[PDB]
């Protein structure tokens, strides 16, 4: 059966850093992206839809724009990264890839975000 996997299921980061984070996927031979769909999520916030080669930005939630990105040239690799950067404290939580490719599997990801008051303060809502 398909199952998606994670290496490395927990990140610290420090705020306003970049982060690459990782599911990997089985690709048989060569990589057919007509067959793939690669979906992150995080926390009820959609992040990346990435539908036969197409990231379909539809209803990405407006704090990724121009922000989060799949790392294409990682999925011929059965790696699915996905990239954020400038990372702020709604960024830390948990995480799910969920990818289709002739089956469909998750996996959760844990992430930290480290940051001092004054920058903790910075994106504070009431």
């Amino acid at each position: 059966a398909f199952t998606v996997t994670v290496p490395k299921d927990l990140y610290v980061v420090e705020y306003g850093s970049n982060m690459t984070i990782e599911c990997k996927f089985p690709v048989e031979k060569e990589l057919d992206l007509a067959a793939l769909i690669v979906y992150w999520e995080m926390e009820d916030k959609n992040i990346i839809q990435f539908v036969h080669g197409e990231e379909d930005l539809k209803v990405q939630h407006s704090s990724y724009r121009q922000r989060a990105r799949l790392l294409k040239d990682q999925l011929s690799l059965g790696n699915a990264a996905l990239q954020i950067t400038d990372v702020k404290l709604q960024d830390a939580g948990v995480y799910r890839c969920m990818i289709s490719y002739g089956g469909a599997d998750y996996k959760r990801i844990t992430v930290k975000v480290n940051a001092p008051y004054a920058a903790a303060l910075e994106h504070h809502h009431h």
